[PDB]
Parts: structure tokens; C-alpha cells; sequence
């Protein structure tokens, strides 16, 4: 009858958990216009906005509990017929300042998710908006500013008939939030990048080509008289040498339609195009079936003989850069019966055995990506 | 990344539950004037509708989960200074139909809760809005138009300086529902019946009053040219006679500084006000402290010595009735430093032991509650 | 008030406030101490403060 | 009250210990009495709806 209200368990103090159905605190709709064309930003707003006018299960406790300890979790839905492709990629960033930059380099560092509508028909991944602990909540993310933004990478090999949607679902899971924090330790066993190396894209055709990513990533991407770096690249950029395993991702941007075989391997950049050997060194051959899309490369360290330097000045010739190079060629020729051209994302995840050497005095600039 | 989406917990069928804090949908705040008078509706509507423009944890869960399996819980906040005091009463029935009475009489017989906030500054009860089963749904009581209406049984004995406002709270709790089912055994142990049999109210004096409450309840309460009735009434009302332990709950509805001492008997019609030996009968002496506002009587089968009538003719005059009353006396005399009666009121809860004896072809009509 | 990122402390009237006699309901308010307190950095100082 | 009123303080010595209670700059204390008023909340009475 009458009760002692304080005791009662009003003062629930506890993260938001249960089945997904139950966890769910918000559903976005991005469209994906049949004529995307890559560097397309598709949505790009604040994480919290996402919960704006909301009405699913866990939409008040997202925004009311204190303390939230789980993870977020992104689903994305959408396909498209197996003669058709593109790469979308969805990405989290602590914040954004002034006027900037939303290139995939640019974007992909902190929390990116990106796949192939042509090949998977759904992606999900989770994320803790709080790299420097094990919790977030509502209100931290919101006045903190942390973005959301999806950007097609790489467009429509073959247009649909009509503009798409893709469908995000987020939900709280209950994995554990962790830190990802960065420190001035010479040697690290995990240093993780996310550093964009390029998109390579191959034409239809009986030509020979070579691609050449530079290893010495210190700086950032190139651009007009400026230059792109997000906090991992920057961070690195502090050695003035370095050295470790190599670990690449390796995506396959285009519609399954479009064939070919290209072989992976390091070496310098006085090689020529027409170089006829370039299979007499130690290389990996990568080729996908019609629903595979990533692949990934991991050079050891014994495929490097020293360290090299982080960065390179600028002007520096092919034929004189002294740091080694990822190479990427086509063993054969990108064919297909549909017109289109066979791109590739090609991302550095990490360095695994990290060694960082000396203090880098810096050098202003970067090549073009 | 990609998974099968058929597999997820999306169809989580499972009922709402959780602390207090998550278990919550709705909240309602009812406004008592600071003349509130007894009879007075202060809300009434479909207990759908208490759902309205609520923004709680569970408000979401409330209204989709398609089969919700624990009980309704109802809180209600609100307290007056200790020299006032007055009587509200939550109710809950199944249906309305017409220009519908919403005395007390009629609306406590099915789920009810009555208090007095003079004496407690809070109160709580369950309930299961489907009572011919275990479990109910948002859109099963929406459709079914189940209502919940809130009366002033007994307005302020002395009226508070400003209106006051009583804070209705809406959880589902983790208890279970449970049928409350009617059926036409002639003995049952125990026959919930929830009638109201009357407000007595006591006037301060050194006069000597006496309330005569008839046993013989068939039919229902009287009014004008009419008789109102409730289903449990209704149902008692198929037996010719009847016997049983009688079970009564009083409330002290004045404000606790109305003093008196009732005591309580059952004796037939045809004693007169001025008898002056009412305690050479078996009988129970009533006094309420400062905070007490309920007590209960229990008149065991050892009182009455054959059944009597369900019901007896409305033209029957008190010399002439045969059956039992529950007469209501005052042992010494009603007082307070305050004006004010002393309001008590009075309801057979149930009978135990309940024995039904024949069939009764009915009598029109009922005398005065 | 909409621009302070810090938390506050929130006292509401649940029902109302009520009384067969004039008055208000007055409470009183104070922090007594903090348990695990945690103290970060050194403070420079902001003069002044806003009002009780 | 009708009259004025009268409080009587008695002060009397106590066989309890004296302690110290003492400040110090250590990040981390498990427990920093502060006894810091936050103020006087004052409630109208009313049908309105109050927030501090």
C-alpha cells in the first residue's frame, strides 16, 4: 500500500543490454543516387543526430543512462545485382574542425567500415566513440562532437535503374568498450594505421600496368599546394626512420564483372613499366571470385633488408628514391564483357613489430596519393 | 561483416521487464482542487490513453511487445497537512457503455485502490487489465476499451491553501496475472465481491448515532426511479439466500483530527437509535490513531444462525425485515478543534466460505445505500 | 546554462507542494563530502562565481 | 509562536578522542569532507512545477 518510495530501484544506474531487437536506439536512410560518382559524401552529421527523431525500443535509454558501457553497432543494408559494384565506406571521428576535408584518406583512420553492395549484401561493425576509455555516453558524444560520415569511394560500375538506399541500423551491443591510445614507444607491437594508400584503377585492356605505392608514408596524402594527415599518419611522421610487418587491405571496388589478376610485391622505384620480371622476386598473386572482395597482404620483415626513412623530400625522383615501394601489377589484363575499370582500395591497417628510429625534424609536403 | 540477418534476436518475443527505473511507460498527473467534493470525477478515461504523450524507458516496450505477462502497477503521490484529510479512489473495469454512473458504488467492484492522504503520503497496487486470463497487450486493452477513472469519495475535511495535484505512476511489474473468473458453484471459498455498502458520516455531537447496514444486498445500490449494480453484484444476486463469513474493510475518509469510537455489530432492523444496550451483543470496537485509516472486520459464520434472503422486498419496512444488518454505532461521541464529520466508509470485500441456496427469480429494485 | 558541459545536481517537485497553512517547503542543500575523490591537474583559477 | 522563543546550549568535556582533520594535496584521498552548502530550495506552494 504505502511504500518507501526510496527504496524503490528508480536509481538504476546501469548500461543499456538485452537482445537486439531491445538494444536498438535509432535507424538512418542514405541514399545512394544511381549516378554516385566516389568522393560523393552521402551523409555526414553528428553521431548524435542520428538519434534524432527516433522511436525505437532503446531511444530513451540511449539518451538517459549516465554511463553507457557497450559498444555501437552499425548494420548496413543494401545490394545490387552481381553485374554491378561500388564501395561505400562508413567512418567515426572524434571531431571535425573548419572547412574539412572528406576524403577517404582522410576519413578512414579512427573507426571505418567499408564494403562492396555488389558482393555483400549487409555490413556491420562496432565502435567505441571514446578512444581514451571504456565508456561514452548520450550526452559525451553530443557536446564532444563526434562525426558520422559515409562517402562512396568508388562508384556504380554499371548504374541500377533507380537510386538506392541503404539502411543503418544502430544498436548498443555488449562487447566492451576499449582505448585506442597512441604513445612514444620506440618499439610497439601493434602500431595501427589505417592509413589509405590509394585507389588503384586498371582500364580494360591488353596493356601493361604498374602501380607504386611509396612506404616512406610520413606527412600525408598530397593535394593542390597542401597536404592531407589525420592523428595516426601524423603520429608516425614523429621517427625519423622506420621498419616493421606491413599488413594491407586490399579491396575490390569495382563490379564483379570486371577480371583481372594482379600480382603484390615490394621493391624500388627504379623499376620500369615494362620491366618483363618483375616475378622474379618474392610476390603474392591475388585474384577474386565473383562474391570475394578483400584480400590481405602482409610483408615480413624479411622483405626488407633496413629501415628507410619515414619521409622523403617531395622532388624526389623515382629513379632516386632509396626507400622501397609496394608495387601493384597486372599479371595478365583487366577484361570484362560490361565497359568499366577495375578498382582496387588498397589500405596500410598496420605495422605489426613497430620500430620507430630517431626524432624526425620534418620535411613540409607529401607526394600525391 | 556480413552476417545472417535472419539469425539475429529481432523477433524477441519475450514481456517487459526490468528495475523500477526501465519498467516504466506513462505518467499522470490528476488535479484536486482545494474543493474537491466527493462524487467529484477527477480523471476519467480509457487506461490506453495514460500512454499518450509519454516519453519514458518502457514507454516504446509498452506498446509493442505483443504479449505482456506481468501486472500493471499504479503509484500515486500526493499528502496534506495532518489536521485535513479526504478519500480518493483509483478504479479499473473493462468496458463502460452509455452515460455510465461513476459513484463509487458502481465503479470499485472489479481492481481498485482507495487511500486517504491525510493518513498515508503514498500508495501502490497491481493489477491484470485481462481477467479471464494471464497476460494482456497495449493494443488488446485499446481495442477492448478498458477504463480508468479516479473519484474524490470524500472531499477535504479542511481544504488545503491551494489545489493540489496527485502524480499517477505507470510500470509493468515482474508479478504474474491471474483470472479472476466467476462461476455458478453454490459453494465457493471464497467469492471476491467488492460491494461498497455506504459513506457514514458522523456529525460532532454528543448525540447518538446509529447506522444500519442491511446484509440482504441482492440487487444493488438504490437511486432515483432506478438501482445501480456491477457485475459481482449482479452475480451474488442469482442466489435465492445466501451465508457466509462476511469480510469488510473500513476507511477513516475525515481528516485524522475527527475523533470517534464506532463500534461495530450485526443486529436486526428493529432495534432503535436509542437502544441502550448495543454492547450486550458480540461486537468489535473501531478507533483510528493519527495515521491509521483502515481496519477490518471479519464477522465469522458464529453470527448468524441461518442464511438469509439475497434480497428483500424495496417496500420492506425495518420492523419487518428478518434479515441481518451490520449497524455502525458511535461509542461515545464524535470531536475535533476542527469542523468537520467523521467520514467512514464501508465495503464487503468478500465472503468466505460463500453458500449460495437456491434460485432467485428476482426482485425489481433495491433500497437506498 | 546551455552552454555548461559540467553536471548538476536536480531538485524537483514531483506532485506539488501543499499545506492546510501558508509556507513554502524549504530544503536545505549540502555537499558533505566526496568519497574516491579524484583531483586533476592544476588550476590557474577563474575569478568569481556564480550565484548560490 | 505566540512568545518568543529560548534555545539552552549546555556545553559539557566528553571522554571521546580528539582527531585532526587535516587537508592535503594528494590526488587521490578516499574521502575529502567538504560540508559545502549548495543552497536554500524554496517551493511555493502550487499546482505549478518546480525545478532547482
Amino acid at each position: 500500500m504505502e511504500q518507501n518510495l526510496f527504496a524503490l530501484s528508480l536509481d538504476d544506474t546501469s548500461s543499456v543490454r538485452g537482445s537486439l531487437l531491445d538494444t536498438k536506439f535509432a535507424q538512418t536512410r542514405v541514399l545512394l543516387s544511381k549516378a554516385m560518382a566516389g568522393g560523393d559524401v552521402l551523409l555526414d552529421e553528428y553521431l548524435y543526430d542520428v538519434v534524432n527523431g527516433q522511436d525505437f525500443r532503446a531511444t530513451v535509454a540511449f539518451l538517459r543512462t549516465h554511463v553507457i558501457t557497450g559498444k555501437i553497432k552499425v548494420t548496413a543494408t543494401t545490394n545490387i545485382s552481381d553485374n554491378s559494384g561500388c564501395c561505400l565506406m562508413l567512418a567515426i571521428n572524434s571531431g571535425v574542425r573548419g572547412k574539412y576535408s572528406t576524403d577517404v584518406y582522410t576519413i578512414c583512420s579512427q573507426d571505418s567500415m567499408t564494403w562492396n553492395p555488389g558482393c555483400k549484401k549487409n555490413f556491420s561493425f562496432t565502435f567505441n566513440p571514446n578512444p581514451c576509455g571504456d565508456s561514452w555516453s548520450a550526452e559525451m558524444i553530443s557536446r564532444s562532437r563526434v562525426r558520422m560520415t559515409v562517402i562512396c569511394v568508388s562508384g556504380w560500375t554499371l548504374s541500377p535503374t533507380t537510386d538506392v538506399i541503404a539502411k543503418l541500423d544502430w544498436s548498443i551491443v555488449n562487447e566492451k568498450c576499449e582505448p585506442t591510445i597512441y604513445h612514444l614507444a620506440d618499439c610497439q607491437n601493434w602500431l595501427p594505421l589505417n592509413r589509405w594508400m590509394g585507389k588503384l584503377t586498371f582500364p580494360q585492356g591488353v596493356t601493361s600496368e604498374v602501380r607504386r605505392m611509396p612506404l616512406s608514408i610520413g606527412g600525408g596524402a598530397g593535394a593542390t599546394q597542401a597536404f592531407l594527415a589525420n592523428m595516426p599518419n601524423s603520429w608516425i611522421s614523429m621517427w625519423r626512420y622506420f621498419r616493421g610487418e606491413l599488413h594491407f587491405e586490399v579491396t575490390k571496388m569495382s563490379s564483379p564483372y570486371i577480371k583481372a589478376t594482379v600480382t603484390f610485391l615490394i621493391a624500388f622505384g627504379n623499376l620500369s613499366d615494362a620491366f618483363g620480371f618483375y616475378e622474379s622476386f618474392p610476390h603474392r598473386i591475388v585474384q577474386f571470385a565473383e562474391v570475394e572482395e578483400k584480400c590481405t597482404l602482409v610483408f615480413s620483415q624479411q622483405e626488407f633488408v633496413t629501415a628507410w626513412s619515414t619521409q622523403v623530400n617531395p622532388r624526389t625522383t623515382l629513379e632516386a628514391d632509396g626507400c622501397p615501394y609496394l608495387y601493384a601489377i597486372i599479371h595478365d589484363s583487366t577484361t570484362g564483357t560490361i565497359s568499366g575499370d577495375f578498382n582496387l582500395g588498397v589500405k596500410l591497417v598496420g605495422i605489426k613489430d613497430f620500430c620507430g628510429i630517431g626524432s624526425n625534424p620534418g620535411i613540409d609536403g607529401s607526394r600525391l596519393l
